[PDB]
């Protein structure tokens, strides 16, 4: 079950970030707006979601709440794609419920080492 | 095969290029500072490089002239790996006699496509 879910507008990151999943043994799926990764919230369900914070149409903020709403979504994992610079000043230290993040540019090791991370985390409390 | 200098001192720029170079067959040689990349300018030579606008130790510009001296290394083609922003502002219009440019952040598909593109051309 490595099916990810990669909610990242920017073209180039979200295709690079396929890439490196497609060659470390995941199944990744393009999401370029908010509206085309709430159509596939849906059998067969994303294992992990990388999430950057706004995109067109809707904001990451949003899709983590709309993910919360239902029993189905409310336990996958979401990972904050951050952009370095002024978007990362201003969301550090903001808890959103989201599991993790990583910072743009990235590199294949880091992006894979947290995913992997995230997927064996046990459930808190 | 082909072997690829990457001369490029943002760390995850540079892996993923030589990550996503690698797994399509090409042999990418890594170079995070200025003499690394004049360390690997021997035998067997690049059949192409990609080149960073500064690096520790020396300038893009600096290494272009470095392979322009040299009969071996004058035809070699030269890619540059320009960052948006302050940087992309600069060297508009700088003519450098590199023989193409592609701009940060770039999609796997864009790295090859315009790498191969040179070295046909
Ligand atoms: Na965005
Ligand atoms: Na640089």
């Amino acid at each position: 079950a490595r099916r990810i879910l990669v909610v990242e507008d920017e073209a180039p990151i979200r295709e690079m970030v396929c890439f490196v999943l497609e060659q470390n043994g995941f199944q990744p799926v393009e999401a370029e707006d908010y509206d085309s990764a709430v159509n596939q919230l849906n059998e067969p369900w994303p294992d992990l979601i990388l999430l950057a914070w706004m995109l067109p149409g809707g904001s990451g903020i949003q899709f983590i709440k709309h993910l919360r709403r239902e029993s189905m979504t409310r336990d996958i994992p979401v990972v904050m794609l951050t952009a370095r610079g002024e978007e990362e000043d201003r969301v550090r230290g903001l808890e959103t419920g989201a599991d993790d993040c990583i910072t743009k540019p990235f590199s294949p090791k880091e992006l894979v080492a947290r995913i992997k991370a995230v997927m064996r985390r046990i459930s808190p409390m």
